[PDB]
């Protein structure tokens, strides 16, 4: 049923994935040394090629292949389209290893033809907090706390198998290539997500989306005009109505982040994630990375009153194409990224997000149930999406886990 799948250091099935009781690898312990020198085999048509993302024209060529081959939602109606710098963002973090971008080129043209993407992550990723109680009933918890320390892993994202190419075996090809690079920087596990079911997820979560331009939104077929609002004599003014928002914001020492702010944010934030079982630790130099603003690609505000960092949120863009629409070429959608609130309630935070994200000219706004994303979702009117996000590991056991303990966003 799966012939790839079956080869790998995953588990294999659900009740499998049932039996696990503590985090720790799947496979045998292995070196550098016992590792390939040479890239995998490929036919004699194609060539390995590692893209320079400080150079201009490669990253052009990555942002091609994914406009017009990457995710599109099931009825062909929207695909994403990440900015050339939204990528240079994403798969370029302090000290990332460029040998761990890895794409296929056609010999005879250099046309891009698949790719996938590995950055460093360090990610608490030890036994969860409900089996280490059961560990403690058991007299077992020792076991339970040997990989409890912050690991150096791998995180992937971005694979793309051109449309020409569909079906004939690529993307093994490249996940065994991307695995034996970051093995032979002596890292052995990986985490990924998928909107598809693999073997086997550790967790799974909705999609949620808020409105902020429902004209726009029901004119690309995004959203419909619901059944309920036919009782109007006018059913478009009153959806516009649900879901208008203030002009301005309502916390009055709200302000965009800055560098000076990065030690308080790195501090709130770390003490926020901690109560997470499966989560990232960032050092300052990937907190000013991931939060400090940069224009068309990610948004960050501070709330500060008495000179003191007491609450943020973030969020990021990408706009989506939209696959011929006569008056529209775009959805301009922004994600919820990493938040801490200490002094408000999360949802009058968030809703600072939704009065900025409308004034800024976004149409929607999207976020999974991982974090504490469900303590807002009826008051700030989201709605669930279609099917689930499911999360994985690579080379690594893991007892299932609610997706209110996975706080690692994925881009
Ligand atoms: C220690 C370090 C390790 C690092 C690596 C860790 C693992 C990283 C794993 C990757 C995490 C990526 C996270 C993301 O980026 S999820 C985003 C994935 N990208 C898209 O959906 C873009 C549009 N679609 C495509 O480009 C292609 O359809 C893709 C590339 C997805 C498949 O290409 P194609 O349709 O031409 O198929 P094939 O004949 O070549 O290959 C068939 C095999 O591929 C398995 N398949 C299908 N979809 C996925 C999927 N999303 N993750 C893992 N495997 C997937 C499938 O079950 C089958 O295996 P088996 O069932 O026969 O066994
Ligand atoms: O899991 C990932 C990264 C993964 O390798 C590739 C992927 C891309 C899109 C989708 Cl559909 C599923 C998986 N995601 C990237 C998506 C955009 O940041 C994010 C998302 C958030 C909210 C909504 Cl409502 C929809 C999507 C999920
Ligand atoms: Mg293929």
């Amino acid at each position: 049923a799966h012939a790839f799948w079956s080869t790998q250091p995953v588990p294999q099935t659900e009740d499998e994935t049932e039996k696990i009781v503590f985090a720790g690898p799947m496979d045998e312990p292995k070196t550098v040394a016992d590792i390939p020198e040479e890239p995998y085999p490929i036919a004699s048509t194609f060539e390995w090629w590692t893209p320079n993302m400080e150079a201009a024209d490669d990253i052009h060529a990555i942002y091609e292949l994914l406009r017009d081959n990457y995710v599109e939602d099931d009825d062909s109606m929207f695909r994403f389209n990440y900015s050339e710098e939204f990528l240079q963002w994403a798969l370029c973090p302090p000290n990332y290893i460029p040998d761990w971008h890895v794409a296929v080129r056609r010999k005879a043209d250099k046309k891009l033809l698949a790719f996938i993407a590995g950055v460093p992550v360090t990610l608490r990723m030890g036994t969860p907090k409900y089996m280490k109680v059961k560990a403690q009933e058991k007299g077992e918890g020792e076991e339970a706390a040997k990989y409890d320390e912050p690991r150096h892993i791998c995180e992937i994202n971005f694979l793309c198998v051109h449309k020409q190419l569909r079906e004939k075996r690529l993307a093994p090809i490249l996940i065994k290539e991307a695995t034996r690079r970051v093995n032979r920087t002596n890292v052995w596990q990986a985490v990924y997500t998928a909107g598809v079911l693999l073997p086997t997820p550790y967790a799974s979560g909705q999609y949620f989306h808020r409105s902020l331009n429902p004209e726009k939104l029901v004119e690309i077929r995004f959203s419909g005009i619901p059944a309920q609002y036919q009782k109007f004599q006018n059913p478009m003014a009153m959806l516009k109505r649900n879901y208008q928002l203030p002009s301005a914001p309502k916390n009055s020492g709200l302000r965009e982040m800055k560098p000076s702010d990065v030690p308080q944010v790195r501090r709130i934030l770390m003490n926020y994630l901690d109560s997470f079982d499966v989560g990232p630790v960032f050092s300052d130099a990937e907190i000013s990375h991931y939060l400090l603003p940069r224009d068309g690609v990610v948004f960050t505000y501070v709330v500060e009153n008495d000179k003191k960092v007491t609450d943020f949120f973030s969020f990021y863009r990408i706009p989506s194409t939209v696959i011929g629409n006569s008056n529209y070429n775009l959805l301009n959608a922004a994600y919820v990224h990493y938040y801490a609130a200490t002094s408000i309630p999360l949802h009058q935070l968030i809703l600072d997000l939704l009065i900025v994200a409308h004034s800024r000219g976004f149409d929607v706004c999207n976020m999974v149930e991982i974090l504490d994303n469900r303590s807002f979702v009826e008051q700030l009117k989201f709605g669930a999406g279609d099917g689930h996000l499911r999360y994985y590991f690579y080379n690594w056991a893991y007892p299932k886990i609610k997706p209110s303990q996975v706080a690692l966003v994925m881009l």
